[PDB]
């Protein structure tokens, strides 16, 4: 009947303290749907873990190379090379090497993740490893894998509208799927969204779980998210990674942007980082 | 004698982020104002929001909600005093300015988890006072960032696109939902490959800003008093105004776009 997705692994990375919480909640929903479908899961469960959230030099194990004048990002990628990182990010990369799928399940806090998944991305996407200045944006390490945001708000869709007190959704979303995911090489599939959970009856909490689970079954079939590729610029210092000139001749006359980052000046394609397009 | 609040988030004293704290102490002090620091790291803050937050008896342990058990401990004071004594500084301060790396396009972990604990309900926001008439209204903030990349990768047509797109969830998100009136931003791009000669011209030029920033205009946000404020209408954006605005070829700001062009440096330069 559905004899598929068996020789494939997700990963489940979850921001919250609480087990009673709907995020909780939506983390089980997710790995049930996925295993039942013949996929390998992983976890990690960062508040579970107390995890560490804060770079320092403690991360490295072995001798720095000048320890005068540190710096994490030469000090983090030498040590990768060489083997003597903190083994509590040497576990979460080989989980992440491993994995297809990502999901990340969390809480909205101040318009963006909670300090302790900023802190997972801090220690854990380290140069070479997860990103190189070489192979930015598509071109990235992990351009085979796909990711996925779960979302939690307390505030109602209206207010993150075009028109709502806070703006548009899809500006929030940017620094996280294009600046962190995409950069890396990820392919971004649409987030889920769940606004109001706090105000939500209990009737339809269970709906949007079932919902969850249902898309979770075709997940890996979706369309992703548009981002403007690599090719249309010049990727080297002396063009000052510009979009190349015959790309900006292209588009001159064209009404909308490519993407809210690469808006141009024009308008924001609707919905670019929300509802992908085929 | 006004009072000012530095809050950095860099490990290292050998940084240029910890220059331009020092140099921002050092300018402000000679013109006479106060100054008050928070070193995140120096302090070994802890930026992870917890139960240990609230010393007292929760309201409902068996389903435990950060939210309203800060929000009770806050008023009944039962908050654990490391947030307290931040939220002492806050009060007291008329500028705030954060000293910062960009990292993954947004603040430092630790910084984001200063807000997450310091920022608590009816201390920093309510729900009736959002915006520009939060708590938070008479104070001003300013962000100071360094990054690795170059300018031009942050500009309209950079690879990374728009630094406007990138400020907005920290600039409005954080600091006007609070109240406070935004200063632009300082933005010092590829620090890494800065001589030392440069470094200290920029230094040098930042202290020269300070003398008079308390007089600059801040960053336009679309006044609250544009919008329906209550539960019913859904925080939209009033009718008449949408009416107002339908022919108009700019958005009134980053977030508020509505579908058209944003206007160029809106949250990097004041009108
Ligand atoms: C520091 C901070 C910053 C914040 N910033 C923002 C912001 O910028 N924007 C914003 O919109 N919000 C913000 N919030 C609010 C926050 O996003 C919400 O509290 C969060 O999304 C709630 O998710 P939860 O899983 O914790 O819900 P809970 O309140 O724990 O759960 C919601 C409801 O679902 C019920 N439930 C749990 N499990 C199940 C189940 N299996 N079946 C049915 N019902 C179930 C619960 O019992 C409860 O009734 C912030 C909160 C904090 C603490
Ligand atoms: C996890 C992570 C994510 C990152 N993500 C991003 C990203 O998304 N985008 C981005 O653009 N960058 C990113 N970066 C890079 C980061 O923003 C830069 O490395 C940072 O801005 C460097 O600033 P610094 O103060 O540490 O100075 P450094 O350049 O690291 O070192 C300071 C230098 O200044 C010198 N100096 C100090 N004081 C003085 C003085 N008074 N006079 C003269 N010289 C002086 C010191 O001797 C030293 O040589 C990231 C880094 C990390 C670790
Ligand atoms: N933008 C931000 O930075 C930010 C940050 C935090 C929260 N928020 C806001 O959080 C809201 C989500 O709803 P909420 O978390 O405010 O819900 P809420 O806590 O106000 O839920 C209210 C319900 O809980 C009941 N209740 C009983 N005792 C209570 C108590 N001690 N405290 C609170 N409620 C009690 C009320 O009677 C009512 O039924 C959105 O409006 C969102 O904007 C925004
Ligand atoms: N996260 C990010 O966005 C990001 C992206 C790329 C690189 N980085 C980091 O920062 C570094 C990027 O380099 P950078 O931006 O600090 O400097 P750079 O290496 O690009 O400096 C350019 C060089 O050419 C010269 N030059 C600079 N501008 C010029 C111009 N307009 N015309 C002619 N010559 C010019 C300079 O003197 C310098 O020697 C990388 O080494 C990496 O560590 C971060």
């Amino acid at each position: 009947a559905a004899a598929a997705m068996v020789g494939r692994r997700a990963l489940i990375v979850l921001a919250h303290s609480e087990r009673t919480s709907f995020n909780y909640a939506m983390k089980e929903a997710a790995a049930a749907a996925l295993k039942k479908k013949g996929w390998e899961v992983v976890e990690s469960d960062l508040y579970a873990m107390n995890f560490n959230p804060i770079i320092s030099r403690k991360d490295i194990t072995g001798k720095l190379k000048d320890p005068a004048n540190f710096q994490y990002p030469a000090e983090s990628v030498l040590a990768y090379k060489e083997g003597h990182l903190s083994p509590d990010i040497v576990a979460e990369q080989k989980k992440l090497e491993a994995a297809d799928l990502v999901i990340f399940q969390f809480p909205l806090q101040w318009f963006g993740v909670p300090a302790i998944l900023k802190g997972w991305f801090e220690r854990v996407f380290i140069g070479e490893f997860a990103y190189t200045y070489a192979a930015m944006y598509d071109k990235g390490p992990f351009r085979s894998k796909k990711a996925v945001l779960s979302i939690t708000t307390g505030g109602s869709g209206s207010m993150y509208s075009l028109q709502g007190i806070h703006g548009d959704m899809n500006v929030i979303l940017w620094p996280i799927q294009s600046g962190i995911l995409h950069f890396c090489g990820f392919q971004v599939l649409e987030p889920q969204l769940t606004y109001s959970i706090g105000h939500t009856p209990a009737d339809a909490r269970i709906q949007i779980l079932e919902g969850w689970k249902k898309r979770l079954e075709n997940i890996w079939d979706e369309t992703p998210l548009y981002f403007a590729p690599s090719s249309l610029f010049d990727l080297n210092f002396q063009a000052g990674f510009l979009m190349k000139k015959e790309v900006q001749d292209e588009e001159k006359n064209k009404k909308f942007g490519l993407s809210v980052g690469h808006h141009l000046g024009k308008s924001i394609p609707t919905d670019n980082q929300i509802k992908a397009r085929k």
